[PDB]
């Protein structure tokens, strides 16, 4: 736009470019996304009003000249950069258990509201030198699916809150063993990493799961693999989580509310992480 400056190209959606802007007024600094539907921007406007320390504020959405743009406040880093930089030494358990803590709060608040994320990944995920870290970049009622939920790599057409639960404990057990949980490079394969690594779902762990849209009656059939294994560095207040994070049934997994309570945040803190910017 006219009114900004843009500093640095920092990312791309499969919908908008995000860049790195000054407002020539202002001077304020923020993170612009640029797309090139009155419903979607009615829900865009409705994003506006979601108040939160855990989400990325959007402080204005303007449509013009065959464009949307939607204006945030810039945070410094992305969890993914964070954690390539983290990846000989490690980030620590107690800000790694802060981090999660945190999205957790985030997502209880906007599941309260009624909002989904519906594509949660470490690029998204944006920290700053206070600690913080906060949810970004809301997608709307190569792409990584990395983090997909499995409903939805089989079918199902409607999302329930529990997609976003699943794709936070993935980027959880992504952090603590610095390998990605699931990482699949087609929408079956990533299926099937699933399947190998929890077992392939049947009416037991997972009632209808022979009906939806996607499944195969031919898909293998895996025993699941011992948990302990999946992610050795985490202690069992922190495995006992994220296989609750992880159940098949979006409704035996866990939500962002329950999860909060849950044991391995017992002693949560909130650690300064070390940040090159
Ligand atoms: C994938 O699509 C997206 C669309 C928009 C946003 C968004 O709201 C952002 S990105 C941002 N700053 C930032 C991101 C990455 C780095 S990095 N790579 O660590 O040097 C540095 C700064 N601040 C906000 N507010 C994020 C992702």
């Amino acid at each position: 736009m006219e009114n900004f400056q843009k500093v640095e190209k920092i990312g791309e959606g499969t919908y908008g470019v995000v860049y790195k802007a000054r407002n020539k007024l202002t001077g304020e600094v923020v993170a612009l996304k640029k797309i090139r539907p009155s419903t979607a921007i009615r829900e865009i406007s409705l994003l506006k009003e979601l108040n939160h320390p855990n989400i990325v504020k959007l402080l204005d959405v303007i449509h013009t000249e065959n464009k949307l743009y939607l204006v945030f406040e810039f945070l410094h880093q992305d969890l993914k950069k964070f954690m390539d930089a983290s990846a000989l030494t490690g980030i620590p358990l107690p800000l790694i258990k802060s981090y999660l803590f945190q999205l957790l709060q985030g997502l209880a608040f906007c599941h309260s509201h009624r909002v989904l994320h519906r594509d949660l990944k470490p690029q998204n995920l944006l920290i700053n030198t206070e600690g913080a870290i906060k949810l970004a970049d809301f997608g709307l009622a190569v792409v990584t699916l990395w983090y997909r939920a499995p409903e939805i790599l089989l079918g199902c057409k409607y999302y329930s809150t529990a997609v976003d639960i699943w794709s936070l404990g993935c980027i959880f057990a992504e952090m603590v063993t610095r390998r990605a949980l699931f990482p699949g490079d087609s929408e079956i394969d990533q299926l099937f990493r699933i399947f190998r690594t929890l077992g392939t779902p049947d009416e037991v762990v997972w009632p209808g799961v022979t009906s939806m849209p996607d499944y195969k009656p031919s898909f293998p059939k895996w025993a699941r693999q011992d948990f302990s294994k999946v992610v050795p560095p985490l202690d069992e207040d922190g495995r006992s989580l994220l296989s609750q994070m992880l159940h098949y049934d979006p409704n035996k997994r866990i939500s962002a509310k329950a999860a909060l309570a849950h044991p391995f945040f017992q002693d949560v803190t909130k650690p300064v992480p070390h940040l090159r910017l």
